[PDB]
């Protein structure tokens, strides 16, 4: 289920927008925003694409226990805007297209490194 939290955070398909209020919403929607999840970045294109970052095929190891993709993702890095960590969630899109790492626990993403989508 940390796959499940990995999609629900990191994991947008198709998003519409990618701006502000798609991370807003998509923070939102996620749950990402209680308290606003500071940075979250959701991945975009096929689902598949980056659960395979947990393979060898479209994942690097990288890291400790981080996966960097090897594909770039269309990834909107919601990052909170405020320092406030409540809602209202505002949140800057970075609509960034770059591998993801991630961390593919049972070659399930379970973690998306934020850390790659901070600046």
């Amino acid at each position: 289920s940390r796959y499940t939290h990995f999609l629900t955070q990191h994991y947008d398909a198709k998003p519409q927008g990618r701006d502000d209020r798609y991370c807003e919403s998509i923070m939102r929607r996620r749950g990402l925003t209680s308290p606003c999840k500071d940075i979250n970045t959701f991945i975009h294109g096929n689902k598949r694409s980056i659960k395979a970052i947990c393979e060898n095929k479209n994942g690097n190891p990288h890291r400790e226990n981080l996966r960097i993709s090897k594909s770039s993702f269309q990834v909107t890095t919601c990052k909170l805007h405020g320092g406030s960590p409540w809602p209202p969630c505002q949140y800057r899109a970075t609509a960034g297209f770059r591998n993801v790492v991630v961390a593919c626990e049972n070659g399930l993403l379970v973690h998306l490194d934020q850390s790659i989508f901070r600046r």
